[PDB]
DNA sequence: TGTACAGTGACAAATTATCTGTCGTCGGT
DNA sequence: ACAACGACATATAATTAGTCACTGTACATCTACGATACGTAGCGGC
DNA sequence: TGTACAGTGACTAATTATATGTCGTTGT
DNA sequence: GCCGCTACGTATC
C-alpha cells in the first residue's frame, strides 16, 4: 500500500517559514545552530523554544508542517447529537415519495419540537441549513455524473435479457425510435394541423441514419414497417429536394434493436423479422439507446431550433408565438429532413473514431455488397391474420367483409394464413401449408366492392355505425356506410375532422412521391 | 453635471508609484527636487523623464493617474464592421418569432457568406461567441429585473381603463382569481380525482384572506358567486377544524377588482355587483394584482410542496410518485387549508407594515363594524332569465 | 432596481439619472451625518466613476442621519419579534403532520 | 466519471479504488516520459493527499510517452481538418435559409 | 412603487484546539 | 547652468482572434387543450 | 465502459495603443 | 309570421 501529502501553495506566513527552514538546513556545528535558531526567533518574533517546535514539524512531516493544521472540530456541529439527528431524519423523512420539504420548514419541525422539550435554545435557520448543507450538497453531483462512453472501434449492445451482443460491422445490429418533432405544421391552405411523428432507423456499427417515416400517424407496427421499408430499399429523390449528394445506403439487418414499445413487440414486426430473417431484441434501459436516441437531440440543436414554429424541447420552453408562426406543410418539412440526412448528417465524422465520415465508415464496414431487393419482395411486410378457414364455395371472411378468389372452393375446411395491407383490404393474398412450407394459393376479392377501396380502419369504423344502427353488414351496406361518412364530412363547413385533413396532407405527400 | 473619479484596489504596482508621489509632494527648491526625481529613479527603475511623466499624471488626475488606464480599442473588435454587422443581425433575425438560432449556428450562416464572397478570413466560432456576448447578457439582465413595492399605508390599484383606485380603508377593494392546487387528490375509496381548483378572495387594505372556494368544479360565474358570499357572511367552522383562533372576518366591498376571466367579466357577476352595490373593475396585466397572486406562491411554499401527492409548479418539476403517492381527500385538504387560513396566515406579519398582523390590521382598517347581511338577502346570488313570457 | 431604485438602510432611493442601469449592480457612497442624499458610482477596472446623486422617498422632511436609520430599523425588528406568532403556529405545524399520517397508514392499502 | 475514470491526452484512465469519488474533482501527476500510469491526489485546504493510481486502458502495450501523445492527438486534428467543414455541409444552410424566408403565410389574407 | 417568503453575504458573540512563555527536568559536553 | 516640454524613434504589455482538451446536459410519447362566458343563428310549435 | 454536440477554461499568435529614451527647444 | 329551447362562432383563464 501507498500514502503521500503533498502542500499547495504557501500562504506568505509559510513562505517566511520556508525561509528560516531554509536558513536551518544547511548547518553541522552546535555553536551555527544556537546562533541561527536565535536569530530566526527574533525573525519570527517568537520564542527559541517554538523555533525549535517548527524544525521539528518539518522533520517530522513535508511543508504540510509548516503550513498551518486545521482544527478537528471543523465541520462538526456544536448542537447536541439529538438534535443534529432529528434535523436529518425531519428532512429526509419530509422528502419520502412526492413530498418535498424545505429547510425553513425543518426548521419550524424543531421549534416544534422545541416547545415539546422545553428547549429555549434549539438550533436557529442558519444552523438548520449548515447541518443540511451536505446532505443537498451530495444530491448535487450524483445528478450531474457523467459517463465515459465508449473509446471506439469495439462495441457491444446491452439487451434487457441481460445478454451483451457485439456489433461487428455495417448493417450488423440496426436501432429505431420515434418522437415528436418540435415544429408545429399546417395544411396547404396554411391552417394549424399537428406536431408530426419522425421515426429514424439507425445502423449501430457506422451510426449513419438508414431510412426515416415522417408523418402525423400515431406509432404503430405500421408506422415501423414503412420506415423499415425506405431504410432497405435503394433510395432515389427527384430534383425538388436539391440534393448533391445520394443517401447511398441499402440492404437488411441481421438483428433489430428497439424500446419496449407496443409497436416493436407487436406481432406483425416479429412476422417481418421471421420472413426478412433479423431476429429482435429489446434494450434494457434508454439509456443503452444511445446511438438512437442522441441524433433526435442533434436535429433539435442543427434543424428544427432554426425553423419557423419551432415549441422548445418541453412547455417551459415554448416560444409565446409557436401557434402564430407556423408556416411549413408536411412536404416541405421532409424536404429540408431529408437535404439536411443526405448532404449534412451523413457527411459529418463519427465521433468514437474522428477519421471516417458516417457513410464512409457505413461502405467501408460493410462484409459484401448487399444484394437489392425487387420492391415487390417486400410483400413480406403485408400483416397476416393467422388463420381463417375457406367456408362452403370458397368463402373467407375477415373485417365483416366476405371474399372469394380462383381456387379457394377445392380447399374447403381447409385453414389458410390471409396476408393483407392495411391501406387496401379489398384484395387479400391467401397461402396455405403443404409439407410444413408456406405455399401461395391465390388472389382473393370482396365480392361487389373490386372497383373500391377500403382501409381496414375505414372498414372497422363504417362496422362499428352499422353495428350500432342496428342495421344488417354485408359487403355492399359496408361500403354504403363508408361513401355516405364521407359525404356527411363534405356537408360540414370546414369539411375537417383531424384525421381526415391530417391523412389528407400525409397522403398528398405519399403520392407525391413517384 | 458632476463628474467625479475615484480608485481602488490601488497597491499592486501602484503602492511603489505612490511612495515615489509621497516624496515629492512639495517643490522644496529647484535644486533639491531634481535630486528627489532622480533618487526615485532608483525605487523605479526608469529615466528621469518617466519620473516627470508620473509626477504630471498623477497632478492632472490624483490617485488614478498612477495606475495604468486601459488601451483604447478595449471592447473593439478588429474582424472588420461588415462582419460585426453580419453577425449581430444574422443572430436578431435568427432568434425572431419562434426561430431560436444558437451561435453556432450563427457561424454557419458567417462561413457560408464568407465562401459566396471568396473571404479567406471569416470570423472564427471563438469571435462569434465574443460578437454576440454583449446582446446575450443584456437578455439574461432584462428578464432578472427587479421591481420595488408599495412602501407604507398608501396604495392606488391600477384598472385597464387607465384610472387608479385609491385603496383607502378594509372592504374598500376585494379582489379574486383563481388556480389549481398542486396535489392530486382521491375520491372516499382511495383512487385518483383530481387536482382541486382553489378561488381567494383578498382585501387590499389589509391583505386578509376574507374567504376561499375549494373544489373540483370549474371555474365559473356559480364559483365566483360562491366565493363572494363565503367571504360576505360571518364564517362558521366546526372543532373538526381544531381552529385556536376564529376567522373573524365579513362584510361587503364596496369594489372588486380580478383578472379578465369569463367568470368575471360577465352579466351574473354584473347584476350581484349592481344588487350588492360593489363596482367591478379590470386588473390591466397580471402584476398589479400581486395582492392576490402572491398568496399562491405562500401557499404551495408553506402547505401544499409538504402534502403526499404534491405535483410540483410544473411538468418539469413533477415528484414522479405524485400518482402512487396521493391520500387525501378534498374534505382532508379543506380541513388543512381552512385551519393554514385562520390559525397561521390571517395571524402572520403584514409585510409593508413589519408591525401588524394581517388579520389586525383588517380589523382595525374597518371605518365602522358593518351589520351582517341576512343569509336570505344573499338570494341575489340567483341567476336572472332577462325576458321569458308568461 | 427598475425606475433607477436602490435600498438603503430600508429606505427606498430613487436615483436621479438612474434609471438607465436597472439590473445593473453599482456601489455608493454616504455622509453618516446625513443620509438623505447618497452618491452612486460604477464600478470599472479599478476606478469608480460617478453616476449619480440619489435621493431618499416617504421618510420627513427633516434630514435624516444613519444612527437614526439604524434606530428606526432595531425598533421596528424589535415590534416584529414581540408580535410573532409563535406557539400557534406550532399547534398548526404538529395537527398537520398528524392528519397527513393517519391518511398516511393508508398509502392506497 | 462513472467508475472512476478520468480523461487525459484523449486517452480514458481508470482508477484502481477511485469509483467512489465519481462526481468529484480530483487533481494529477504524472511522468512525462511514461503516461500509461497517472497518480490521482485528492484536494485539500493546505494540501493535496495522495488518492490512488490510474491506468490508461485501450491503448497498445508499449509504454506511452506525453510528446507521443500529444502527436496522436494532431494526426486526428488534422485528419479531421480534411473534411473542412467542407461544402456540402454549408450549401445546405442557404437552402434550409431560403425555403423558409420564402414561405412568409403566417398571416397571409386574400 | 406588485408582492411577500425562502435563502444568502456581512458581521458580532460564545467556545475550543492550539500557539507561546516560563520554569522545571533530563541528557549531552 | 538647471528645469520643463515636445518631435521623433523604439521597445512593450494589453487586447483580441484562434486552437484544443475537458465537460455539462438533453435524447429519451407529450401542452394544445379543457372549461367557462357572451353573441348570434336556427327548428319546429303555435 | 451511453452518446455526441454546443459552450468553456488554458494557452498562444497577431495587432496595437502606450510607456521609455535621447535629444532639441524654450523658459528661467 | 312570432316565439321559447338547441347549436355554432369567438374570447379568455
Ligand atoms: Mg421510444
Ligand atoms: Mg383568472
Amino acid at each position: 500500500l501507498e500514502k503521500n501529502v503533498i502542500a499547495t501553495q504557501l500562504s506568505e506566513e509559510a513562505q517566511v517559514k520556508l525561509e528560516v527552514i531554509q536558513s536551518l538546513l544547511e548547518p553541522c556545528d552546535r555553536t551555527t545552530y544556537g546562533q541561527k535558531l536565535r536569530e530566526a526567533a527574533e525573525k519570527l518574533n517568537v520564542s527559541l523554544r517554538t523555533v525549535q517546535r517548527l524544525v521539528k514539524n518539518w522533520e517530522q512531516d513535508g511543508l504540510v508542517g509548516l503550513t498551518q493544521t486545521s482544527r478537528a472540530d471543523k465541520g462538526k456541529h456544536r448542537i447536541g447529537e439529538f438534535w443534529e439527528n432529528f434535523i436529518t431524519k425531519t428532512y429526509k423523512e419530509g422528502n419520502k415519495g412526492s413530498k418535498r420539504m424545505t429547510p425553513k420548514q425543518v426548521a419550524l419541525r424543531v421549534e416544534a419540537k422545541a416547545r415539546e422539550l422545553k428547549d429555549s435554545k434549539p438550533p436557529n435557520y442558519k444552523t438548520v441549513l449548515r447541518v443540511l448543507a451536505p446532505i443537498l450538497e451530495k444530491q448535487q453531483k450524483a445528478k450531474s455524473i457523467r459517463s465515459p462512453g465508449w473509446r471506439g472501434t469495439t462495441l457491444s449492445v446491452k439487451t434487457r435479457e441481460g445478454k451483451d451482443l457485439s456489433v461487428d460491422y455495417s448493417n450488423h445490429v440496426w436501432q429505431c425510435d420515434h418522437t415528436r418533432v418540435d415544429v408545429l405544421l399546417v395544411d396547404q391552405h396554411g391552417e394549424i394541423l399537428s406536431r408530426p411523428w419522425l421515426t429514424t432507423v439507425i445502423d449501430t456499427y457506422s451510426r449513419c441514419i438508414m431510412g426515416i417515416n415522417l408523418g402525423f400517424d400515431a406509432p404503430s407496427s405500421g408506422v415501423v414497417a414503412l420506415a423499415l421499408r425506405h431504410a432497405i430499399l435503394p433510395k432515389r429523390y427527384g430534383s425538388e429536394y436539391k440534393l448533391h449528394c445520394e443517401w447511398g445506403t441499402y440492404g437488411k439487418p441481421e438483428h433489430f434493436y428497439t424500446d419496449g414499445g407496443k409497436d416493436f413487440r407487436s406481432n406483425h414486426l416479429s412476422q417481418i423479422g421471421a420472413q426478412l430473417g433479423f431476429v429482435c431484441h429489446l434494450r434494457d434501459r434508454p439509456s443503452e439507446g444511445g446511438v438512437v436516441e442522441r441524433p433526435f437531440k442533434t436535429l433539435n440543436d442543427q434543424l428544427f431550433s432554426t425553423l419557423p414554429g419551432y415549441t422548445g424541447s418541453n412547455v417551459q420552453e415554448r416560444p409565446e408565438d409557436a401557434e402564430k408562426d407556423a408556416r411549413l406543410t408536411l412536404r416541405e418539412l421532409e424536404q429540408l429532413l431529408v437535404r439536411y440526412i443526405v448532404d449534412r448528417y451523413n457527411q459529418s465524422i463519427d465521433a468514437r473514431m474522428g477519421d471516417q465520415t458516417r457513410f464512409e465508415r457505413w461502405e467501408a464496414g460493410l462484409p459484401t455488397v448487399p444484394v437489392p431487393i425487387p420492391e415487390r419482395d417486400l410483400d413480406i411486410c403485408l400483416m397476416k391474420q393467422s388463420r381463417r378457414t375457406v367456408q362452403r364455395g370458397g368463402c373467407l371472411q375477415f373485417q365483416n367483409l366476405m371474399y372469394r378468389g380462383e381456387y379457394l372452393a377445392g380447399y374447403a375446411g381447409e385453414t389458410v394464413n390471409l396476408r393483407f395491407d392495411p391501406r387496401d383490404i379489398t384484395t387479400i393474398l391467401v397461402y396455405r401449408q403443404e409439407n410444413n412450407q408456406e405455399v401461395f394459393l391465390t388472389r382473393a376479392h370482396a365480392q361487389g366492392l373490386e372497383t373500391e377501396q377500403l382501409a381496414l380502419d375505414e372498414a372497422e369504423a363504417a362496422s362499428r355505425r352499422l353495428r350500432t344502427a342496428g342495421k344488417t353488414i354485408s359487403n355492399q351496406s359496408l361500403l354504403q356506410e363508408v361513401v355516405d361518412r364521407d359525404a356527411l364530412v363534405a356537408t360540414k363547413k370546414s369539411r375537417k375532422e383531424r384525421q381526415k385533413l391530417e391523412q389528407t396532407v400525409l397522403r398528398s405527400a405519399a403520392v407525391d412521391e413517384s
